[PDB]
């Protein structure tokens, strides 16, 4: 599925990611639509042979289980198949693993070159919540 702006931040309202460890819901919008383009379906393979997956490309060498990337982990106990979902529960939960991990959305290399210390109040303006 390929998600309206403001469709994917009421979906990512509803999910608890608005002001989740102090990421304002411009922060979450502005990543996906940097790392996905909003796209459910996104994948990206690294160099390493790890592969990014769904709307918030959570990477195979910790996150998720995909069969392909040797000595990896799955620290959020789901195949990555899940986070191609329609639905974005699985990316969603999985995102607040790794955003509480230490380094805060600095994970999301796209966030940190491209929305972080910008307006980010941009990416739901007009939005209905
Ligand atoms: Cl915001
Ligand atoms: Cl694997
Ligand atoms: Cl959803
Ligand atoms: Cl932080
Ligand atoms: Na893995």
């Amino acid at each position: 599925k390929v998600f309206g702006r403001c469709e994917l931040a009421a979906a990512m309202k509803r999910h608890g990611l608005d002001n989740y460890r102090g990421y304002s819901l411009g922060n979450w919008v502005c990543a996906a639509k940097f790392e996905s383009n909003f796209n459910t379906q996104a994948t990206n393979r690294n160099t390493d042979g790890s592969t990014d997956y769904g709307i918030l490309q959570i990477n195979s060498r910790w996150w998720c289980n995909d069969g392909r990337t040797p000595g990896s982990r799955n620290l959020c106990n789901i195949p990555c198949s899940a986070l191609l979902s329609s639905d974005i529960t699985a990316s969603v939960n999985c995102a607040k693993k790794i955003v509480s991990d230490g380094n805060g959305m600095n994970a999301w290399v796209a966030w940190r070159n491209r929305c972080k210390g910008t307006d980010v109040q941009a990416w739901i303006r007009g939005c209905r919540l």
